[PDB]
């Protein structure tokens, strides 16, 4: 559905599989990339994110090399900033990206890191950061936690890492696990429920263009 979209499942070359999700006019995808993979910088007229879920990446942008670490860096490849990865471990890398055509000003820094701050609906610790186009937070839902109804001006795109999340937006209801992501447009009312008996890893991506 548009609020939980279905996937689609590409392999881009032997060394990448995605996971590709549609949400308007940005796209979602979770990554796996392989072993020792190289990967041919490319350049595309959308802008985009990304970050490391498992496993640690090597950024090759702008004639320099940056390092990725899980759950730690977001990359920002700004429209038709060159750019490409090596997997510098022999582990898959999971990760995610967020691309989209963007009309901001460009971005100061081509990576980003998350640091402590507080939710502001939910008033629970967080780790977040700020970009040109985006805003990325990664929080616990502590076991029994209710996250209140609340209608956002920005989309929201979320998912989460462990766990089983009940999650419903405007009109409709599911329980998310890895693997799958929620979308919620401007303007929608969300609210969710960890029913579970662990506290679950939370993260989501504020669009800050329309
Ligand atoms: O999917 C994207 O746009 C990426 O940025 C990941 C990527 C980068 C370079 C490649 O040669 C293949 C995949
Ligand atoms: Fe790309």
């Amino acid at each position: 559905s548009e609020f939980f979209p279905v996937p689609k499942p590409i392999k881009l070359n032997p060394h990448v599989e995605l996971e590709v999700f549609q949400c308007q006019d940005t796209i979602f995808q979770l990554s796996v990339i392989a072993p020792n993979a190289k990967l041919e910088s490319h350049q595309h007229p959308e802008s985009q994110i990304g970050m490391v879920l498992s496993g640690e990446l090597e950024l090759y942008i702008k004639d320099v090399i940056k390092p990725l670490r899980a759950l730690q860096d977001i990359h920002v490849a700004d429209a038709n900033v060159s750019h490409g990865f090596v997997n510098p471990l022999s582990e898959p890398m999971i990760g995610f990206d967020l691309k989209r055509i963007t009309s901001s000003l460009p971005s100061e820094d081509v990576v980003l890191t998350l640091s402590n701050n507080q939710d502001k609906i939910t008033h629970l610790p967080c780790q977040s950061v700020k970009g040109s186009w985006f805003e990325i937070v990664m929080m616990k839902i502590p076991s029994g936690y209710s996250i209140p109804p609340h209608q956002g001006e920005q989309e929201e795109i979320g998912f989460i890492l462990n766990g089983k999340l009940e999650i419903f937006i405007e009109n409709e209801e599911q329980c998310l696990e890895y693997g799958q992501i929620y979308y919620a447009p401007s303007k929608v009312l969300k609210k969710g429920y960890n029913s579970s008996n662990q506290d679950i890893n939370l993260i989501k991506i504020l669009i800050l263009e329309h």
